[PDB]
């Protein structure tokens, strides 16, 4: 695997193309979006995309997200777009908006798993746009980690998840937002909400008024504590039990000091909370601990991104009332 540094804000455009040429020549490189890394291929190369799926050892039947440039290659992937969508696209993008639409026949089967729809999104990181316009084809990519890791925010989480598994791993730094983007289905009517990202129900509600609203996780047991009120009962009576480490706002630090904490960032900004969320599961990981203890956060805006991967991440293991501690443990 060459590893290929690059400046994510101002990207030296001769190493951009060293990974554009891997991209046309049917390779895969993983690269910096503004959400996670993705592991790209050219999307309308079937057999370069099941490259993917082997370096990530994923089932074959989880469709991958197709990355774009400029509108002239939505129209080489997606077809009967509505007005509306095309509109919205148009001021959303590049952005952190995953939209799924009908395909067009040039989207093959790898891509899709064998669905009628694609999933496109452009996204808004110099490094994605400049590897996807000098390739001169979309990107089809999924988060850059192996099957069961969190997905990666940063070069190195990368180059332990795939090293010697893909062609190139281009090391543009952190990711901004570092959850995935948020993904709408507008091919049914009222559009629904497959995922929470970091374009938020908030916005999407003023775009799409009538949005219908319905494992990447840590191999160490992980309990979420939805309730604040009830946290610090709740990190005493298994820190009694159990070897612990808590995920926390660095607001309460002080608070538990003495345990092992994984701090997140400050309650103030949700942003920095989400930046780092993904690589506390992984030092949770390499800690060695009976159990990760997550507090809660305010579903607005990226907190309800937050809280939904942190309740997949945990197995669903939520305690919201104390008693809830004999549920999980
Ligand atoms: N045509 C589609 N219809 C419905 N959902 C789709 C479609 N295409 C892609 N998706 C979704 O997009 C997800 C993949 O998101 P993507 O970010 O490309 O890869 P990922 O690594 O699976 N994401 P994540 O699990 O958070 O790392 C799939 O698991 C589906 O949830
Ligand atoms: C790689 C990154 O763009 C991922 N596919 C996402 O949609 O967030």
């Amino acid at each position: 695997t060459q590893i290929i540094k690059i400046d994510p804000l101002n990207p030296e455009i001769d190493k951009i193309k060293i990974a554009a040429d891997v991209i046309r020549n049917g390779g895969t490189v993983a690269f910096p979006t503004e959400t996670v890394y993705g592991l790209g291929a050219n999307a309308f190369d079937g057999n370069a995309c099941l490259k993917i799926f082997q370096a990530k050892n994923r089932p074959v039947d989880n469709p991958l997200i197709v990355h774009i440039a400029d509108f002239n290659q939505l129209f080489e992937v997606a077809k009967d777009i509505p007005d509306k969508v095309l509109e919205i696209a148009q001021i959303v993008w590049p952005g952190p908006l995953t939209f799924v639409l009908k395909k067009t026949e040039r989207v093959p089967k790898e891509v899709t798993a064998g669905l009628d729809t694609v999933a496109v999104r452009m996204p808004a990181h110099p490094i994605a746009l400049q590897l996807i316009r000098e390739s001169g084809v979309p990107i089809a990519a999924p988060s850059a980690n192996l099957a069961t890791r969190p997905s990666p925010t940063k070069a190195e989480d990368v180059i332990v998840d795939l090293n010697g598994r893909v062609d190139v791993i281009i090391d543009g730094g952190h990711t901004f937002f570092g959850v995935e983007s948020t993904i709408i289905n507008v091919t049914v009517e009222p559009p629904v909400l497959l995922r929470p990202g970091p374009f938020t129900i908030e916005e999407l509600k003023k775009l799409f008024g009538e949005i219908v609203i319905p494992h990447y996780a840590p191999n160490t047991r992980l309990l979420l504590v939805e309730n604040r009120n009830i946290f610090k009962d709740v990190v005493s009576l298994l820190s009694k039990k159990y070897k612990v480490a808590l995920l926390i706002p660095k607001e309460l630090s002080k608070e538990f000091e003495g345990l092992q904490q994984i701090i997140l960032g400050s309650d103030e900004n949700l942003y920095e909370v989400a930046r780092n969320l993904f690589d506390s599961f992984r030092e949770l990981d390499k800690l060695n601990v009976d159990l990760g203890i997550m507090i809660g956060f305010p579903e607005r805006g990226i907190g309800f991104a937050i809280m939904n991967r942190a309740r997949k991440a945990s197995g669903f293991s939520i305690i919201k009332a104390i008693s809830d501690v004999y549920k999980y443990v």
